[PDB]
């Protein structure tokens, strides 16, 4: 589990969005596994606006933050799970690192701020849904 809190927005994995989230929807994209809901209080996370390919992510199944190198956002095939059939997920970045299903939502950060959240993984890999292209998260 986990979320990004920027301005009056809450960014979570779409497959983990609560009942409170769909009743306050701003934008969602199933192909990206992202959902953004509106919040009453202002958040303090800064979104990175960069092309970094190294950062640090939080891994809840190990209670540890790990430094990682990751690929640029791309269209990647993701196996079937209880949340989606087998499909291509877009804007996904992969790294070599530990992840278990409940690690989704952990933040990936670089020197510029938040890059994305854990969204996929297994077999010694971890995949992150990029949020750096969502420029509107910074305004209105
Ligand atoms: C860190 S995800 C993970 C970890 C280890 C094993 C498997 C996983 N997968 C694949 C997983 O449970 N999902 C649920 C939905 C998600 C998605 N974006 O499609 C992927
Ligand atoms: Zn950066």
């Amino acid at each position: 589990s986990g979320a990004i809190y920027v301005g009056n927005y809450r960014v979570v994995n779409r497959h983990l969005a609560t009942h409170n989230d769909w009743a306050n929807l701003v934008w969602e994209d199933s192909s990206r596994d992202l959902l953004v809901s509106s919040t009453t209080a202002q958040g303090c996370d800064t979104i990175a606006r960069c092309d970094c390919q190294t950062g640090v992510y939080y891994c809840s199944s190990r209670r540890k933050h790990y430094p990682v190198s990751f690929s640029k956002p791309s269209l990647i095939f993701v196996e079937a799970s209880e949340y989606y059939p087998a499909r291509y997920q877009s804007h996904l970045m992969l790294a070599v690192g530990h992840s278990e299903p409940g690690d989704c939502g952990g933040i990936l950060r670089c020197q510029h701020g938040v890059v994305g959240i854990v969204s996929t993984g297994g077999n010694g890999l971890v995949g992150f849904a990029d949020v750096r292209d969502l420029l509107w998260l910074d305004e209105e």
